[PDB]
């Protein structure tokens, strides 16, 4: 039902070149620009996409010399028609650009041209590109600190004139009203491809009925999502190339090194990351400042299915020790000739790389983020759970795609390493934290047991947090252990069985516990101290449900930190006003956490009663008196009986 210019020539609006020229052409590739420019201005932590830099402005602006708007002597309907034509031509141009398979987004990860098409007959990436382009029209018609073209700012103020001299900021409103008719330029130009196609039916609603959503309205995030889609899409291409040269590595050195095409393919990725890190580092900092509590890594992992195998924390690391140990980061384990093996405590010669997890932060807070789907709302994640030493597990899981024996073989020895390192580092955190010596390690033997159980729940697939790491680990373990033929029920029982049982008499649950004693043995050896009794136990009691374990962790901590604050405030009791400000500053997020945590307890037990005691009651038995280094791990100066009055209103 549109009479708008179909086989139209908009001046200056020719075929796209941002991702390079369409063959037989070659080059003209525009690059992401993140820094401030004389041409574009302040980006403000943002990176301008090449797709943006090639926007079809056509008759609205002229690039000849400095660049000037033609819009000066235009009317309101004249200006709308121009925007409508420009938008319509940009979709047409973006059809060709993707149908040719020139746009990085329109590329495949292995299969040349084969399988790079969505449900409809529209090329891979066409809709995303068109959607993004539409947002750029919106932001260009309104006010933006980034100038897509050299002097285009002039156009935005001239637009003001037209809209101010019309029937009724006013333009922020004019776009609001005009936007539907502007999006229909996208839909009606999509209808045109059907006429071109034979038995390939089109109607326009294939890229959506309405113009891009709420989240995307923010140029900054629309551009960041594109950066993400492209990074992931390119990253899987670097993967395939590493996999064609490494699984399909010659020990040259004095020892096991990659040297041929494998070194070449891995270095190509190592170089790729070295480049893309600045763009990430910038856009991460700016996004997360614009959206508190929101994670960059999430905005991407959600929207783009190619990002599933991606872990930005591991790819884009600031840790020097990591950068050398994992030189290819993400694909390090694949780009390594070195045999995946955990070395037992008094194994002659060769020792494990206790190649540090990040420095465990004591100042860290509890979190309701990265929590599992199924409600589970109310539960808080402990800080020492958040500082999990399961980093080594991520590259090795990426390595083994075919989840056969080798996958679960390599995972087992990597589990033992992860287990050793965590235990090593926890001792170094909790022993310098403890009061007495026979109390410092008594406090340490529990953080260890906690993590042993949490590490256990992760593998068993019983854990309550699918974070930057554990999310893909759950997905891959379900791949490795369960088939499509066997439901989740057998899959849960597959992981639980692998861990619980097993050459030697030792089980996978046992080898992980043995490995944890080894880490404490090296930690205590360093300080020339004696290995504790709480750590020397062949067996660890059956883990309590994670929620209840974590609820005890919360309570033990609160009790200590309360008797710290309240006591050091009362002692100082004006100067109290600053002590009160601190005590209350700490306590306010505790009230939020206690309500949530104690509410869950009742939902899972007490409420529809059911022969279960109260939250306080349970914790009263659990925290009365001194600590034990095994399953008796909570202590309070005053029993929880007062805590609900302390933590409410």
């Amino acid at each position: 039902s549109c009479d708008l210019q179909a086989t139209n020539y908009i001046r200056g609006c020719q075929s796209k070149t941002y991702d390079g020229k369409i063959f037989p052409g070659k080059g003209g590739e525009k690059q992401w620009i993140c820094k401030d420019t004389i041409i574009h201005g302040d980006t403000n932590g943002a990176c301008i996409p090449p797709r943006t830099q090639n926007l079809c402005v056509g008759e609205l602006w002229d690039k000849s010399y400095g660049g000037r708007s033609n819009i000066k002597q235009d009317t309101k309907e004249l200006l709308k028609e121009k925007i409508k034509n420009a938008i319509h031509k940009e979709t047409e141009l973006l059809y060709e650009y993707h149908d040719t398979g020139t746009a990085i987004i329109s590329k495949n990860d292995k299969k040349g041209q084969k399988g790079k098409n969505d449900p409809n007959g529209l090329p891979k990436g066409f809709c995303h590109a068109v959607q993004r382009s539409f947002i750029d029209y919106k932001n260009m018609i309104l006010g933006t600190s980034v100038n897509i073209y050299e002097h285009i700012g002039k156009l935005q103020e001239d637009i003001k004139k037209i809209i101010e001299k019309g029937t009724p900021e006013n333009v922020n409103a004019w776009w609001k009203g005009i936007e539907r008719e502007m999006w229909d330029a996208v839909r009606c130009a999509i209808t045109k491809i059907n006429k071109k196609n034979n038995n390939g039916i089109f109607n326009g609603d294939e890229c959506g009925v309405s113009p891009p959503t709420g989240n995307d309205e923010d140029q900054s995030v629309s551009w960041f999502k594109e950066w993400g889609e492209q990074f992931c899409i390119e990253r899987l291409r670097y993967e395939q190339n590493i996999r064609e040269a490494c699984t399909i590595c010659i020990n040259s050195k004095s020892g096991d090194k990659i040297q041929g095409a494998c070194k070449r393919k891995c270095e190509k990725y190592k170089k790729y990351i070295s480049e893309k890190k600045q763009e990430w580092d910038k856009q991460k900092t700016k996004y997360e400042n614009k959206y508190v509590g929101k994670s960059a890594s999430d905005l991407l992992k959600e929207n783009y299915p190619e990002c599933i195998s991606a872990n930005f924390d591991f790819i884009f690391n600031d840790n020097i020790e990591y950068k050398t140990y994992y030189p290819y980061g993400d694909y390090s384990s694949i780009c390594s000739c070195e045999q995946v093996k955990y070395y037992k405590y008094n194994n002659a010669e060769k020792k494990n790389n206790k190649l540090l997890c990040y420095e465990k932060d004591n100042d860290m807070t509890w979190s309701k983020k990265y929590i599992k789907k199924l409600s589970l709302e109310g539960v808080y994640v402990p800080p020492r759970r958040q500082q999990l030493c399961l980093y080594e597990l991520f590259p090795i899981i990426i390595k083994n795609e075919e989840g056969m024996e080798k996958a679960k073989e390599e995972l087992l020895e990597t589990l033992q390493i992860v287990a050793e390192r965590e235990a090593y580092y926890l001792w170094k955190q909790y022993n310098p934290t403890g009061k007495g010596i026979d109390d410092a390690n008594k406090k340490a033997c529990c953080a260890i047991r906690g993590s042993f159980y949490d590490l256990e729940d992760i593998i068993k697939g019983n854990d309550l947090v699918h974070d930057e790491y554990t999310k893909y680990i759950d997905s891959k373990l379900n791949e490795i252990f369960g088939s499509s033929d066997t439901n989740d029920i057998d899959t849960k029982r597959a992981r639980t069985d692998w861990w619980e049982n097993e050459p030697d008499r030792k089980t996978i649950r046992q080898l992980v516990w043995d490995a944890m004693q080894s880490g404490v043995r090296y930690a205590v050896e360093e300080k020339n101290e004696n290995f504790p009794l709480c750590m020397g136990v062949e067996h660890i009691g059956i883990a309590k449900p994670q929620f209840i374990r974590w609820l005890e962790e919360w309570t033990n901590e609160f009790c200590e930190k309360y008797t710290k604050y309240f006591e050091d405030m009362k002692s100082k009791c004006i100067e109290c006003k600053k002590a009160c400000a601190n005590y209350a500053n700490w306590l306010n997020p505790k009230r939020i956490e206690w309500n949530g945590m104690s509410n869950y307890y009742n939902k899972i037990y007490r409420k529809s009663m059911i022969m279960a005691p109260t939250v306080i009651d349970y914790l009263n038995k659990r925290c009365h008196g001194e600590i034990n280094g095994n399953y008796i791990c909570c202590s309070c100066k005053n029993i929880g009986a007062y805590q609900t009055t302390s933590g409410t209103v």
